[PDB]
């Protein structure tokens, strides 16, 4: 699929919490099978500390995928991608205390 061919490569997160907290960092999505990929999640929280995720995308839609990721701290997040652009996607995912990011990744 098409999902399969773009999503794998390094992306820029860009992501804004509901309360305007504004955070980036690195997706890089990795290959297994025709319908689900690896990633992991690099960078710094709004306070400056690193954060290290990793999970897996699994394909929903032609145009959407859903993401599951597990940070280093065990925290926990689900949300899902969007295709947007030849070099863009959309980003929503929601921690398990109900705190929602949303925003883009754009390829890097």
């Amino acid at each position: 699929s098409a999902l399969a061919q773009q999503l794998p490569g390094t992306w820029k997160m860009d992501v804004t919490s509901e309360d305007g907290v504004r955070t980036t960092g690195q997706m890089h999505i990795q290959p297994k099978t025709p319908t689900t990929m690896d990633v992991t999640l690099t960078g710094t929280h709004a306070d400056g500390k690193p954060f290290t995720g990793q999970g897996k995308i699994t394909v929903k839609t032609p145009t959407t995928v859903d993401i599951t990721v597990t940070y280093e701290d065990g925290s926990t997040a689900t949300g899902q991608l969007t295709v947007d652009s030849p070099t863009q996607f959309k980003f929503d995912m929601t921690a398990s205390d109900g705190t929602r990011f949303t925003g883009t990744v754009q390829r890097q």
